[PDB]
């Protein structure tokens, strides 16, 4: 049985001084950065001077010498004609035949309806848009595209078309690349080789998804290296040609967390490249991608130079990013290796292609800094510095100076000084983008230096895939070619050197004012919990050793009453992963005792009450700073105790943090002497968020006021008894929160307690529905129903079209579905594929499956775990061999025999045919899928809606129409487009589901305190200046009949409902999180008078709920003659359970009455209804006596605005 984290994550090697300095800078803060790249940049007076001459010269050069600029000026288009023309030249280029095409245009598209001969056209249309706008739109507006496209061609006809088909042609297959091949890009070379340029090819490859992606990429770098060789011919490293790769295109799990698959195949895989560019002897560049990519290079870069098969070759070639804030150190390393292996490494300097996906993903993650830089003038100091540098050792090293900006090269060739030869250095540029600039630079009648450039190889769909991430290089606002090409620019403003303005600055190396550090996204709101960087060395190892010494602890947990812990039947938590791993010791509950610690918080209560609700919110802000700091201790046990990957115990002990803060600040902003508490409050969570969920419920609960009584799952009381043994450090008293561990044996008994004053469930909805049916005939002493938020399960779907990127999709999907073994109930359960795309992402998708490692969660290396019990695995494996035994196609990987120890349920594809497949949830590793044709995109969300749950949804468009019609018609809490469905934030996307889903309100939403007290606060941003126009029309109609006080009191129901609050909540960069109130449905109203039906009729449509009502009321002749708007809104019920699904339900009667409706609501099929009860008198004396909180219906919405390839926002960030 091995060592837990024994083998957690070793590092490729042991980090020498040289390497560890880097890891050391990985996050400097910036103001520490600076200094010395601002010394080693520094420069004569003289030198600076000259510089500056030289770079004036270059650019009104520049400014003294496009396609679709006159394009758009011969047709007179708009932008938006100008775009789809382009779409439509891009479409019409996928036709092979030219024959073919020219007869379709000629007959077909000039004379009227291009829909009919033509996958939306407009699926690039985002990167057109910055071809013609230079700006960036995340999604497409295709409607707006169709119009424009309609109206250009019926305006200008033919010749537009062919115009508009000659330029695409030009640009897709001589600008973005140089070819489409690389003999094609090879025979376009010999122009400009003839004048001094050189060129390296970029094969396009990138982030291979599954092994048949990465041998694609492998075979085209090889045929391409033979090309390439064969055609220098001898001509060396520096005059003749080299390749340029990238190490995501070779492996599809390069990482650092895949460290060892990375060493033992990827590695080999660059080694058979490497000797074949050595044979023809050219140039092998490895290009640099994402910050957590670095140091693993380095790795690879280390083998390659040392091994002696290699020997004899100085092509080897490595990217050095200068935005990074490692980029100095990382070059010492390197001159270093070079000294070392006797490779002269051929090291291009650039600044960085990733810069606006590095700023969100270290606020995703909660990092303490950047990778980067984050003022752009900072990355030309770097720059200049790590120049400076590279031309010390230009014995050693070959430096290549990639860039397009003239003041850098001017800076750069006055620096190198007066001795040249081909072969100490050279500049790079870009293919179709560098050219004016360096044509001004390489000859013996410019600056006789050479330029290397690189030279994008491809077809259409390949060039496409990430353009937009290159017309983003050369074209934000703070970029050189877009600066010299705005006439509002100076040339005295383009040659301003970088290194005396930041020297100047009062400041040096501040952050940039308008971006927030990951600890900061909420401003003074409250702080983000921060979490634990995993491509970090000096953080694997540190976490190594307190994981280790977390497994060495003897975890118990006990019945904590409020006088003590209570004896009981005590028995071993075994880690999921090995039940050989015996994890702590659990003394579970007597239901005496369950039934004796409510009575203990109830005479606790008032005491609890009378601590203030700043002192509350105070407690659990401690706790919160105690969770931060114990943080690896509790990744240990959440690892080994629920079966979870340290990058999922890092996001439980984040959201566990989160809550406790955002609960903390709902309660500074809202809670009054007023908002009396319930009293005692029974939580109950589940086993698969033991920690996050168990706190976020019980923090809550303390926080409104209430004692609590805290019953978490069988499965998971170790990490309970530890986040109740920090909630009572940080301050809570015993008698306030009590621990009572067990089964749902306790949880029962808790329920059924006299003096349980409401409860909070998160779980399956079938446990829901009996806690649901225990309190359904029982009342508060102020004769009101008992409070139950219930939170249970999903049927969560995403869709996705032919817009899509299959890539992007795949990953969301792999993530979305098996992360947690599927253990999350945000998983995503069904994957609906628009047919014309469906086979090739189901390849991509099974290929992606095979590459996960499935084991004990105490290696970095594992990324699905175990299942919770023996239990869930038979229950997951019962419902996989059913759809197998019904023809149904499985995929499933093949488990390692060391997974016998542990449950462990294999990731799954299941191919069903149609939703209804489907009946319950299966809370595993299982995938669904189904098929469908565009045109039944709307009876497919009918389909999804179906099932009756309502959790998470995703949706993978491009297209603005798909968008607005699938995001307007699904019927769920939480919705994701254009990234995966889980993980939801605390505060940014507020959790939680309708229908079968939830009761509400959501947890991590404003409205989740307001239910845990008596009277509800008005929650922060709480409010709609929009009133329902049904809810008018009854006012009015009120009016007539002489109801004149509740024509009043409807109105003001209009007024006081929040229907339509549409809020942009604030979150990391590159993602739009919105939260809206929407109508909850239809909602059951159960009157006893004619004024009691107007006040529940005025309260569900004020919140544009439609109703039933119950026809043994009596009240039919209360309602004659309603406007046809209200009637449309209004049914009368018999038989309620025949009439549903409710989505909520108001009672008017005495306590018997309320009791007896209370009883028949829930027994109604389907979801658990929030119910409001009232009596007659209450309704005349309480304006309030239905709350409209509960009768709307939260959405949140989060948006990857940065799923085309780039942050348009910042864009204008530099
Ligand atoms: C031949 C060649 C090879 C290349 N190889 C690679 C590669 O392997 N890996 C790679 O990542 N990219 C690569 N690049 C791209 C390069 O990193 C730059 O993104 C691009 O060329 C623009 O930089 P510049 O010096 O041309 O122009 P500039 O306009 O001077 O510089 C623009 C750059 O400034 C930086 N920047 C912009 N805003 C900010 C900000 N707010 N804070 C901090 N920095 C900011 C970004 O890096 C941006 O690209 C290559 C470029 C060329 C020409
Ligand atoms: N909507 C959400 O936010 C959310 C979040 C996480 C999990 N879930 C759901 O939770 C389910 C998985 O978690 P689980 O297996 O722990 O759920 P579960 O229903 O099996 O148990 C949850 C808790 O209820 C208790 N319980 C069982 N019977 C009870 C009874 N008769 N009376 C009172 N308590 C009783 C259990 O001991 C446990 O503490 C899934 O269906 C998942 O979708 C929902
Ligand atoms: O996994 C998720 O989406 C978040 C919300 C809740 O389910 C707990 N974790
Ligand atoms: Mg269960």
């Amino acid at each position: 049985a091995p060592a837990p984290f024994a083998d957690f994550a070793p590092p490729v090697r042991p980090q020498s001084t040289l390497r560890r300095a880097i890891t050391a800078a990985y996050r400097r803060p910036e103001t520490e950065c600076l200094p010395p790249l601002v010394e080693a940049a520094t420069q004569s007076k003289e030198i600076r001077d000259a510089a500056a001459s030289t770079a004036r010269k270059l650019i009104e050069a520049l400014r003294g010498k496009s396609g679709v600029e006159g394009l758009v000026q011969e047709y007179s288009l708009s932008s938006q004609e100008g775009v789809a023309l382009m779409c439509l030249a891009e479409a019409l280029l996928r036709i092979p035949d030219t024959a073919t095409r020219d007869a379709l245009i000629r007959d077909k598209i000039a004379d009227g309806n291009w829909k009919s001969h033509l996958r939306s056209l407009f699926v690039n249309a985002a990167t057109w848009g910055l071809v013609v706008t230079g700006k960036l739109t995340s999604t497409v507006n295709d409607r707006s595209l169709a119009a424009a496209l309609t109206r250009l061609i019926s305006r200008c006809g033919e010749p537009v078309i062919r115009r508009g088909v000659d330029m695409a042609m030009r640009m897709m297959g001589e600008q973005f690349v140089t070819g489409e091949t690389i003999r094609e890009a090879l025979k376009r070379s010999k122009e400009l080789e003839e004048k001094g340029f050189s060129y390296s090819y970029d094969m396009l490859g990138e982030a291979a998804t599954t092994a048949a992606d990465a041998e694609r990429y492998y075979r085209d770098y090889e045929s391409a290296i033979h090309a390439i060789g064969k055609a220098s011919a001898g001509r060396g490293i520096y005059e003749g040609p080299g390749i340029s790769i990238k190490l995501s295109a070779l492996h599809p799990r390069y990482s650092r967390a895949q460290a060892a698959r990375v060493m033992g195949e990827l590695l080999p895989r660059v080694k058979a490249l490497a000797l074949l560019a050595k044979n023809y002897d050219i140039g092998l560049n490895i290009d640099a991608e994402e910050a957590d990519r670095l140091e693993l290079s380095l790795d690879l870069l280390e083998v390659l130079c040392l091994d002696g098969d290699l020997s004899g070759w100085n092509g080897m070639g490595f990217v050095v990013q200068a935005y990074g804030k490692r980029c100095p150190f990382v070059l010492d390393f390197i001159i270093d290796l070079a000294r070392r292996s006797g490779r002269r490494i051929m090291v291009r300097l650039v600044k960085g292609a990733y810069w606006d996906a590095e700023i969100k993903r270290a606020q995703l993650d909660g990092l303490a800094d950047f990778p980067v830089f984050t003022r752009k003038i900072h990355t030309d100091v770097s720059y200049i510095a790590c120049a400076a540098k590279l031309l010390a050792a230009t014995d050693v090293v070959f430096p290549q100076f990639a860039t397009h900006n003239a003041q850098t090269l001017a800076a750069i060739y006055h620096m190198a000084g007066k001795d040249f030869h081909v072969g100490k250095y050279e500049f790079q540029c870009l293919h179709g983008m560098g050219e004016p600039l360096y044509e001004e630079v390489v000859g013996r009648g410019k600056l006789d230096r050479p330029c290397r450039i690189y030279a994008p190889v491809g077809t259409h769909e390949t060039l496409l895939a990430y353009l937009v991430r290159r017309l983003l290089e050369n074209g934000a606002n703070s970029s050189f070619v877009h600066r010299i090409n705005d006439p509002k620019v100076s040339i005295d403003e383009l040659i301003a050197d970088p290194v005396e303005v930041v020297r100047a600055m009062p400041v040096v190396g501040a952050k940039h004012d308008r971006i927030a550090l990951p600890a900061e996204l909420f401003g003074d709101a409250r702080t983000n919990s921060a979490g634990l960087d995993l491509s970090n060395e000096e953080t694997l190892a540190s976490l190594t050793e307190a994981l280790r010494e977390s497994a060495a602890m003897k975890w118990t947990a006990l019945p904590q009453l409020a006088t003590g812990p209570a004896a009981g039947e005590t028995r071993t938590v075994l880690n999921p992963g090995d039940h050989r791993d015996v994890v702590g010791s659990v003394t579970e509950t007597s239901e005496e005792d369950a039934r004796r610690a409510v009575r203990l918080a109830a005479d606790a209560a008032p005491d609890w009450a009378a601590v203030p609700p700043s002192e509350r919110a105070a407690c659990l802000d401690r706790a919160a700073e105690l969770m931060q700091a114990r943080m690896p201790t509790l990744l240990g046990l959440i690892i080994r105790e629920a079966g979870k990957s340290a990058l999922n115990a890092i996001a439980e002990v984040r959201e566990a943090i989160d809550f406790l803060r955002y609960y903390a600040e709902q309660t500074r902003r809202t809670l009054g002497p007023g908002h009396g508490p319930l009293g005692p409050i029974v939580c109950i969570s589940p086993w698969n968020f033991p920690l996050a969920i168990f706190t976020g419920q019980i923090a809550a609960a303390l926080v409104a006021g209430n004692p609590v009584l805290a019953k978490p799952a069988e499965e998971t009381p170790l990490i309970a008894a530890e986040g109740v043994r920090i909630l009572r450090e940080a301050g809570i008293p015993a008698s306030a929160l009590q621990l009572l561990p067990g089964d749902g044996r306790v949880g029962a008994a808790l329920v059924a307690a006299a003096e349980t004053a409401g409860v909070m469930f998160t779980g399956s909805t079938e446990v829901a529905r009996l806690i649901q049916a225990q309190l359904a005939d029982r009342l508060s002493p102020a004769g009101r129903p008992i409070p139950l938020i219930a939170e249970t399960g999903g049927q969560n779907a995403m869709i996705v079209d032919s817009s899509a990127l299959a890539e992007q999709v795949v990953g969301d999907v792999i993530t979305s579905a098996f992360d947690s073994a599927g253990q999350r109930c945000s998983a995503l359960r069904v994957l609906c594929l628009q047919e014309d795309v469906a086979d090739r992402i189901l390849t991509m998708l099974k290929g992606a499956l095979h590459e996960l490692h499935i084991g004990r969660t105490d290696r970095l290396s594992v990324d699905v775990g175990p299942v919770i019990t023996s239990e869930a695995k038979d229950n997951i494996e019962k419902h996989i061999e059913r759809m197998r035994g019904l023809g149904r196609k499985v995929e499933q990987i093949g488990l390692a025999s060391e997974t016998g120890v542990g449950t462990f349920v294999p990731p799954t594809i299941i191919e069903l045919e149609k939703l209804s497949d489907l009946q319950r949830e299966v809370f595993g590793p299982v995938l669904h899928v189904i098929r469908y044709r565009r045109d039944d995109l709307d009876r497919l969300v009918d389909d999804v809606n179906a099932t009756g749950y309502g959790l998470t949804f995703g949706l993978h468009t491009r297209l603005d129409e798909t968008i607005a019609h699938v995001t307007s018609r699904i019927k769920a809490g939480n919705l994701y487009i254009n990234r995966n469905i889980i993980g939801a934030v605390v505060g940014v996307q507020p959790f939680g589901g309708r229908g079968l889903s939830g009761t509400g309100p959501k947890a991590g939403g404003p409205l989740y305190l307001g239910r845990l007290v008596t009277t509800a606060p008005v929650p922060p941003q709480h409010s709609s200046v929009h009133t329902d126009p049904v809810l008018l029309d009854f006012a009015k109609w009120l009016d007539g009949k002489g109801a004149r006080a509740e024509a009043e009191a409807a109105r003001n129901a209009g007024s006081s409902s929040a229907l339509g609050l549409d809020l942009e909540l604030p979150g990391p960069v590159g993602e739009r999180n919105l939260y809206t109130l929407h109508a909850r449905g239809r909602i059951l109203l159960v009157p006893a008078t004619e004024s009691g039906l107007y006040h529940q009729l005025a309260a569900a449509l004020a919140t544009g709920n439609s109703v039933a009502i119950d026809a043994a009321s009596g009240l039919q002749a209360s309602l004659k003659n309603l406007p046809q708007t209200v009637g449309l809104r209004v049914s009368w019920s018999k038989d309620w359970a025949a009439d549903g699904p409710f989505a909520g339900a108001l009672v008017e009667g005495d306590a018997e009455r309320i009791r007896a409706v209370n009883k028949a609501i829930a027994a109604l099929p389907g979801p658990l209804l929030l119910v409001q009860a009232a009596s007659s008198g209450e309704i005349a004396r309480n304006p309030d006596a239905y709350c409209l909180n509960w009768l709307v219906e939260e959405v949140s919405a989060s948006i990857n605005t940065a799923a085309a390839g780039g942050n348009a926002s910042l864009m204008a960030i530099g």
